C-alpha cells in the first residue's frame, strides 16, 4: 500500500526535522558556520518533505499523521539524544538516515506503480534524485 | 528560572508547528485558500520560535530539547487529534494556544528581569508584541 | 470653477483616509484578513488622491486645504462614528462614498473642459476609471 | 493514439480559458476578491496548458487546432452560458471539469507509454500532479 | 451604442488570441525565434485586451460574451486555417487585423464621447495609441 | 492611564500627517526638492505611527479615535494655517512638534511600565529612539 | 497642422537635451550634487520626448528631423553659450523653456483635436501634465 | 549498461560545448546578434549537461571522464574545423547533433529502466523533453 | 593636445546620437525589431560617451562644447539626410563611423600618454576595447 | 555616566574594525575563504557600531571621538601586532574582545537605566543580544 | 618603492575614514541631509580603499599596517580635531586631502611602472580617475 | 606575436575548465561543500576567459582554436588523470597553473605593448590583477 509507506515517511520527516535541528544547534569545531548553515537548509527540506507527504496522503483520500505522538509511534528513525557533535559525527548520522529514506522512496516508487498511482511515482523518483545526490556528497565529506 | 520557562516554550513551539500543519492540511470551507495560506505563515513562525528558543537556551549554557519525545513530555499544549475543521474551529484553537503562550512570555519577561537577563527580556517582550497583535486579530475573526 | 470642486474633493479624500482606517481597525468576522488587507490598500489610495488633488490645486495657483479643520468644514462625506463592522457593512459604506466621488469627478471633468484645463480633465477621467472599476467590484461583493 | 488525446485536450484548454474568465468576471459575494484572484491564476494555467499541448502536437509532427471553430468541435467541456455565480457554484463547476481533465491525462499517460513516447508521459504525469492537488483543494472548498 | 462596439471587440480579441497562437506555433524560417517571441507578446496583449473589454462591459451593467460560441458569432475577424507561415505572411495578417481594430477603437472613442462615457473614451484612445504604434512597426517589417 | 496617552498621540499623529503635507506642498527655495522629498518620508512615518497607535489601542481592548472631529478635539498640536515656508521655517516647526512627541512617548513608556504593559513600553521606547535621532538632525539643520 | 507643431517640438527637445547637459556639467555652488542629479533626470526626459515626438511623426506618415542641422533650423529655443551657472540661473532658464513647451503642447492638443487625431491629443495632454507639475516646482525653487 | 551511455554522452557534451562556441564566434550575416545570443545559451546548456552527466556517473559509484583526451576518445560527435558559417549552416549542424543526442537519451532511458535506475530514467526523459522541443524549433528555422 | 581630440570626439558623439536615432526610427525590413532594439542601445552608448567626454574636458579645466551649433562646427561625422534604410545600410554606416572613432581614440590614448595624462589614457583604451569589439560584430553582420 | 561608557566603546569599535581587518588579510589555512568572508562581515558590524555609538553620543549633546589618536587613548582593546594567524587564533582573539564588549554593554544598559535614558538601554540590550549570540558561536568554533 | 607608497596610502585611507565620519556626524546647516548622505558614501569609499591597499600589499609579499598606531605614525593626513562644520568647511577639507591623494596615486602609478608592476599601475590609474572626478565636483561646490 | 600567446592561453583556458571540473566532482573531506562551491566559480571564470580570448583573437582578424583536438595540441597545462583529491591537493594544483597563467599574461601584456595593441594590454593587465589576487589567496590556503 502506497498510503502505508507515505505515512511512515511523514513520521520520519518530522523526526529528522527535529534531529537535524539538534545537529544545527550543537555542532562544535572550526567548521561551525558551514555545518550550521548546511543543517539549516537540510531541516527546511525535511519541513517541506513533511508537508508534501501529508498533502499527498490527503489527495489520496486518507488522513496524514497530525500529532508528534503518532510521529513517534510510526517513525523508523531513532531519535538522537546526544547534545554535542563534530562535523564528521553529524554527516555520518545524516548519511545513515538518508540511506534509510532512499530505500523507502524506492519502495514508494515501486508500490505506487503497481497500484497505478503515477503522481506518487513522480514524487518518489524526484525525492530519490535529491537523496542520491545528497548521499554522494555526504559520502564525499567522510572520505 | 529562565531556563525552565524557555524549555517548556520550546516544547510548545514544536507541538504547535505540528498542530497548525493539521489545520493547514485539513481545513474545509469556501474559506480554504485564506486559512491554508494563513496557517502556513503561522507554522513558519513557530518553526522560527522553536529555533530561537533553543538557541537562546544554548547561549545560556544549557541544553535545549533535542527529541520529539522530550517535546511531548514537556509541552503544555494538548495535541489535536481531529482531522477536519472549518475556519472558526481553527481560529478558536489557535487563539486558545496564543493566550497560553502570551502568559508564558509574560512570565519569561518577568523571570529573566529578576535574574538580570536583559537579552531574554528583550526576546520575551518582542514575542509578547507579536502575540498580542495576533490575539486581537484572531478575536476579531470570531466576533 | 475647477478649483472649487478640487478643494472639496481634497477634503473628502482625507475624511475617507480616516473613515477607511476605521473599517481597517474595527472589522469583525472570519473575513478579517481580506478586509483588513483591502482597506489598507484603499486608504493608501486616498492618501495618494489627497496629495494629488492638493498639488493640482497648487499648480493652478491656488491654496490647498492645509488643516483638518478646513477638511471637516469642506467635506461632503459624513464621518463614521461606529467602531464595529462586518465585511458587508464596510463594503456598503465605501460603495456609497465611491458613488459620491464618481459624480464629483464627472463634474470635475466637465468643468475643467469648459475652462480649457486639459490636465485636470485627464486627471479626473483617470480617477473616474479607477472609481468605476471599484464600484463594480464593491457591488459584486454585496450581490 | 497520443495525438488524438492531445488535440481534444487542447480544445478543452481554450474552452476552459473562456469558462474561467466567465467565473472571473461574474462572481458575486463577499468572497469576490479571493475568487476573482484565484480564477485569474486558473485561466493563466489553462492558457499555458493550451500553448504546451499545441507545441507538443507540433513536436510530434502533427497540426494543433488553430481556430476557435475546431476547439468548439473537438471539446468535451460544455460551455457555461450563465452570467452570475457565487463562490460555491464556481468551485463546483471547475471541480467537475478538473475531474474530466484528470481522466484524460491518465489516458494520455497510458497511451503515450504504449507508443513509447516518454516525453508525453512526463508531461501527462506532471499535469496529473497539478490536477490531483487542485482537485483536493476544490473538494475542500465544498465540504 | 458603446456596448455593441465593445462586445464585438471582445469577440475579436479572443479570436486574435487564437490566430496569433497559430502564427506562434507554425512560423518557419531563420527568423523563427524573433517571430515566436514577438507573437507570444502579442497574444498576451490580446488576452489582456479580452479581459479589459469584458470587464468594461460589466462596469457598464451589461453582460460580456462568455462562450467561444458567442465569440465566433460576433467576430469580424476571419479565422486562419493555414498551419504554416513565414515571417512576412504573419506580419501582413496581423497588420490587416490591427487596421480593423484601429477603426473599431476610433468608433468606440467617438461613440462613447457622444454618450458622455469618459472612461471608455480614455480606454479607446489608449488602445488607439498602442495600435497606431504597432501598425507603423508592422508596416516597417513589410517595406 | 496608557490608553489616555495613546489616544492623544493618535490625534497628534493625524494632525501632523496633515501639517507635514502643508510643508510638503508649500515649501519655497532652491532647497525645494530636498525638503519636498524629506517631508514626504516624514508624513509616511506619521501615517504609520497613526495606524500603529490605533491598533495598539484596539489590542488594549479600547476604541481608537475614528473621526477627524475627535482628532481635532484631542490633539495637542496646533494646526498650521500658513501656506508658504522656507526650509528653516519648516524644520523649526517639525522640531517643536517632535520635542512635544518625545515628552509624550517618555510618559507613555513610564506609564505603561507602572501598569505592567511591556508591549507598549517597547513600542514607546522604539518611537523615542526614532524621535531623538530626528531631533538631533533637525537641530543640526538649524545650527 | 499637427505635423508642423510636432517637428518644431522635436527640434526643441534635442536642443534642450544639449542645454540641460550644459547646466549639468557647469553648475557651481554647495548645491552641486542636487542640481547635477536633477539635470541628469531632466535631460533623460528630453531624450525620451525627442524619441517619442519623432516616432509619432513617423506614425503619422511623415519624416522626423534626422540631423542636428535641421534641429538648429527648426528650434524656437535659444542655445545657451555660457559655461558657468548657479542653481538659480539654471532653474530660471529651464522654467522659461518649460513655459514655451507648455504653450506648444497646448496648441498640439488643440490642433490634433481639430484634425481628429485622438492619439496625439492624449500624448500632448500627458506632456502638459508633466510640464505643469515641473513648472510649479521650478517656480517654487525661485520663490 | 547505464554507465557506458552516460560516459559517452559526457564526452559529447564537452565536444558540443566547444563546437557551439565555434558557431558563436564565427557566425556571419545580418543575423549575427540572434545567432550569437542563441549559441551562447546553447553552450551554457551543454556546460550544464556536462556537469550533470559527470555527477550522475559519480553518484553511480563510477569515474566520470576528467580529461579532454578521454572526451576526444569517447565522443560520437565530429569536431567542426570550419571557421565561418551563416545561420542556416549552424542550425543544420546543431540539429544533426541534437538528433544524435536524442537517440542516446532514449537508450539511456530504456537501459536505466532495465537496470531499475529510476533517477537516471527521470534525468534522461527530462533531457529528452528539452531536446525534442529544440529539435522542432531548429527544424522550423530550416523550413 | 588631449583637449583638442576630446572636444572633436564630444561633437562626434552627439552627431552620432542623432544619426543612430535616424536609423532607429527609419529602418525597414523583416529585421525591424532587432535593428530598432540594437540602435536604441547604440544611441544610449553615444549619449553616455557624450557626457563622459564633456566631463573629462571639465576635469581638465577646459570648457566642453555646450551647443549643437559648436557640435556641427567641430564634428568629423557627416550627418545622414536619408530617411529610409535596410539593416545592411545601417550596419555599414555605423561601421564606418566606428572605424573613424577607433582611430580618434588611438590618437587620444597616444596623445594623453605623451602629456602624462594617465586618466584619459585609461578612458581612451576602454573605449577602444568597446569599439574594437563592436567593429568585429558589425563586420560579421556584413559578411 | 552613560556618555563615558559610550565614548570608550566608540574607541573599542574602531580599534576592533582595524584588528579584524588584520585577521581578514592575514588568515592562513584551508579555512581561508570561510574566515576571510566571516571577518569581512564582522568588521562591517564594527564600522556600524562605531557610527551608531558616535551618533548616540551626539544625540546626548556631547562630542564623539573624532580622531584615531583619541581612539588609541580611550580604548580598552589591545592592538594586535602579529601578521599571521590560523582560524583558531582568530576566533579566540575575537571571542576575548566580544566578552569585553559584552560586559561593557551590560554596564551601558544598567547605567543608562539609572539615568532614565530609555533609548540607550534599548540600544545596549540589542547589542547585548547580538554579542551573546556571537559569543556562543565563537565558543562553538573552539570546542 | 611601490610598497612604501602603498603603506603610507593605507595609513591615509583609515585616517580619512575617521576624518570623514567627523564631518558626517558634525555637519550643521540646512544642507545637513545632503552632506550627511554624501560623507557616508565617501567614508565607505575610504574603507574600501583601505582594504584594497592592504590586500595589494599582501599580494606583493609584504605586511600591511595592522594597527591604528602604525596608521598614525605613517599618515600624511592631519587629523581634524574640530567638532562642528558647515558644508563649505567640509568640502574644502576633503578637497585638500583628495589633492594630496591624487599626487600620491600619480607617484604610485609612475613607481610601479618603473618596477614593472602592471597590476599596481592599473589600480593607481583607476583611483586617479575616481579622484580627479571627485576633485572637479568638490571644486564646483566651492565656486 | 600577440596572436600566438592568445591562442595558447585559449587552449589552457579550456583545459583548465576541464581540470577544475575534475576537482569539483572528485573532492573528498569535511571540506567538500566549500571546495565544490569554489571550484564551480573557478571553472565559470575559465569558461569566460576561454570565450574572451577567442573573441579577442577574432577581433585581431585571426582564427581562434575551434576543436578540443587543437586545444590538446596547443596547451601548456598537463591534464589531471587522478579522480580523487583533498582540499590541499586541489589548491596546490590550481596554484601551479595560476602561476603559469600569470607569466603568460605578463608576456601578453609586454608583447601587445610592443605591437601597439592597447586593448590586449588592458585585457592582459586585468587578468593579471585577478590572477595575482587568487594566487595570494591560494598560497594562504596552503600555509
Amino acid at each position: 500500500k502506497t498510503f502505508e509507506i507515505l505515512k511512515h515517511l511523514q513520521a520520519d520527516a518530522i523526526v529528522l526535522f527535529m534531529k537535524v535541528h539538534n545537529f544545527h544547534w550543537n555542532v562544535k569545531g572550526t567548521d561551525f558556520f558551514n555545518v550550521h548553515k548546511a543543517t539549516e537548509e537540510i531541516y527546511e527540506e525535511f519541513a517541506d518533505m513533511f508537508d508534501d507527504l501529508a498533502e499527498r496522503i490527503v489527495q489520496l483520500g486518507h488522513h496524514p499523521l497530525v500529532t508528534l505522538s503518532e510521529a513517534i509511534k510510526l517513525t523508523r528513525v531513532k531519535e538522537e539524544t546526544k547534545t554535542s557533535f563534530h562535523s564528521k559525527d553529524i554527516f555520518k548520522e545524516i548519511l545513515e538516515d538518508y540511506k534509510h529514506l532512499e530505500k523507502e522512496f524506492k519502495e514508494l516508487s515501486n508500490t505506487a506503480e503497481k497500484e497505478g498511482d503515477k503522481v506518487t511515482v513522480t514524487y518518489a523518483d524526484d525525492q530519490l534524485a535529491k537523496l542520491q545526490k545528497s548521499i554522494w556528497m555526504l559520502q564525499a565529506h567522510l572520505a
